[PDB]
């Protein structure tokens, strides 16, 4: 009998890296040991299987992303390397060792050639797969790069840091633009909302900060959740996003009107590490310190 969502995936180690394939029912995870798994998921009971694993990283895999063409999975690690794996069978195509001088925490694919990486000391690098060495090396942030987001127009890279600042970098000019005023909370998460008009940042105090597009110096608005922290966010619509917190609860949050819509689900009393949205829009995945990937029905929520 086929369910509304795929069954839970049980892991041997908790995963901070999580991403959905842009055209196939595949979910990638990277774990605290450094291993990388790709799972073929299905709403049919018992039909969700491990497709492949890759154990090439030497330390914790902090982030993973599928290329837009669906052929590659790019991964970054505490081992200070970037990996490029083939989606067919997880074969390592490329390892860039000592890509940063510190552990890498964040990864964003700009286009088929260009990507950004963020490290635990706040360093940003931009890469082109066609060119040896970084396009840009920018160290204005003072603390870890938690998360990054991309201008729809692909001109600006937005960074959320533990230093409490939103960072702005110009990809095309290869330069630093500005750091926001620092917030009291560490900025754990950054996502574009309202057709690219608003930047929403989650904080270590359980606050969502809003910035206006091209008003990046200071917040235009803010509101608190009834949660000690927000540690991950993913947009579901132009007005709805989902948050994960250290209390293990996944919340649906509306933006302007700023309102918590409800709890989507929980990893009972275990921190939520990361969220991702299926290429079809139907499923939210959450990765928890309970060592589970859980799938949530977004059709229910989108109404």
């Amino acid at each position: 009998r086929i369910r509304d969502t795929p069954e839970d995936i049980v892991l041997e180690a908790p995963a901070s890296g999580l991403a959905f394939h842009p055209a196939r029912d595949l979910l990638a995870a990277g774990d605290v040991d450094g291993d990388v798994f790709v799972f073929s998921y299905s709403c049919q009971e018992g039909e969700t299987k491990e497709l492949w694993s890759s154990g090439h990283h030497l330390k914790a895999c902090r982030a993973v992303a599928f290329s837009e063409d669906g052929q590659k999975l790019i991964t970054v690690s505490k081992d200070k390397a970037i990996h490029v794996l083939d989606v067919e069978q997880g074969q390592l195509e490329r390892r860039v060792s000592k890509a940063h001088g510190a552990p890498i925490n964040s990864l964003l694919l700009v286009d088929e050639n260009v990507l950004a990486t963020g490290d635990d000391t706040g360093g940003i690098r931009l890469w082109d797969q066609r060119k040896e060495g970084p396009l840009m090396d920018m160290r204005q942030h003072e603390e870890y790069i938690a998360d990054m987001a991309l201008d729809p127009a692909k001109k600006l890279l937005l960074t959320a840091s533990g230093d409490g600042c939103l960072g702005i970098f110009n990809i095309k000019r290869r330069r630093f633009e500005l750091l926001s005023e620092p917030q009291s909370g560490d900025l754990t998460s950054v996502t574009l909302m309202k057709w690219g008009k608003k930047v929403a940042c989650g904080s270590s105090e359980g606050t969502i900060y809003l910035f206006n597009w091209n008003g990046f110096g200071a917040t235009s608005d803010r509101f608190a959740l009834r949660a000690e922290s927000i540690d991950c966010m993913v947009p579901v619509t132009e007005s709805l996003l989902c948050t994960g917190s250290t209390d293990g609860v996944i919340r649906a949050v509306n933006i302007l009107p700023n309102r918590v819509v409800g709890s989507v689900g929980q990893h009972t009393g275990e921190p939520v590490e990361e969220l991702a949205l299926s290429h079809c829009g139907r499923f939210l995945a959450s990765s928890g310190h309970d060592q589970r990937l859980k799938f949530w029905d977004m059709a229910q929520l989108r109404a």
